[PDB]
């Protein structure tokens, strides 16, 4: 299955701590989408597909939505694993309907979450089981090498497991840009903290700088959760405003939850 969102609502001012990878996408998919005739006359060939790596909850989906919003393209999220049907032609079939729908509601960004589900290189020619998943993988590449000219429909792939990937896919004329989207540094965390606390009622004791410092290697999704946990501590103590203290308890909770070793 695929989840469709015609006009997503994600703006770049809301994606923290990815200044460079944000710019790279902007110019490597947004710009081509906006100005195909320009890319044409200037000379350079834009990517048909771009691939995003790194941990889960880092903002990969986010960026894609963000591009989809800045371009009023139909956002199309494809759940990688959900394409692993164990029946003849069933996987490939869904890929077809997905491109059918991407063109029908073009412009559109197809963001495929976890393509390593489909595009993992197996182990060898004792394929059996994942011979069918190969039938699907081939279907995708067909659609790609296929319809694609410049930019009316763009494809973004995402994985947190890039060396499992099949070189076949990384070939030019497919996913040839591969951007890392990493857990953010300290500087990064703070921006993300500023974004998610932007609509909440913070007490004047709340040193955000401090909490960014407290959250070694959390991801944007985990930080988002911290903000909504801190608020709930306030609610729990029937308040109206969120305290430096609340956050220390949120951080503390989420960091242990993270230590699932
Ligand atoms: N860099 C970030 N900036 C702002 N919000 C983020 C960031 N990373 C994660 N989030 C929050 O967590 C959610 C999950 O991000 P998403 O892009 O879906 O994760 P993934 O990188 O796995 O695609 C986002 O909707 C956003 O609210």
């Amino acid at each position: 299955a695929m989840e469709v969102d015609e006009r997503p609502n994600v703006r770049y001012e809301d994606i923290g701590g990815l200044e460079k990878q944000m710019q790279e996408i902007r110019e490597v998919v947004e710009l081509p989408l906006k100005h195909p005739e320009l890319f044409e006359k200037v000379g350079i060939e834009p990517p048909k597909g771009i691939l995003l790596y790194g941990p889960p909850g880092t903002g990969k989906t986010l960026l894609a939505k963000a591009v989809a919003t800045e371009t009023n393209a139909t956002f199309i999220r494809v759940v990688g694993s959900e394409l692993v049907k164990k029946f003849i032609g069933e996987g490939a079939s869904l890929v077809k309907d997905i491109f059918k729908l991407a063109k029908e509601k073009a412009p559109s960004i197809i963001f495929i979450d976890e393509i390593d589900a489909i595009a993992a290189k197996r182990t060898d020619a004792l394929t059996g089981g994942d011979r069918e998943v190969q039938r699907t993988l081939m279907q995708l590449l067909a659609e790609m090498d296929g319809f694609d000219a410049r930019g009316d429909v763009k494809i973004i792939g995402a994985t947190n497991r890039p060396d499992i990937l099949d070189p076949a896919i990384l070939r030019p004329g497919r996913f040839d840009r591969i951007i890392e989207v990493p857990a953010p540094d300290e500087k990064g965390r703070l921006e993300i903290l500023k974004i998610h606390t932007r609509k909440m009622n913070l007490a004047e004791d709340v040193n955000l700088e401090e909490i960014a410092k407290m959250t070694e290697g959390c991801v944007g999704a985990e930080l988002k959760a911290i903000c909504t946990e801190a608020g709930m501590n306030a609610i729990r103590e029937l308040r109206d405003y969120v305290t430096m203290d609340d956050f220390r308890k949120a951080v503390e909770k989420i960091m242990e939850k993270k230590k699932v070793k």
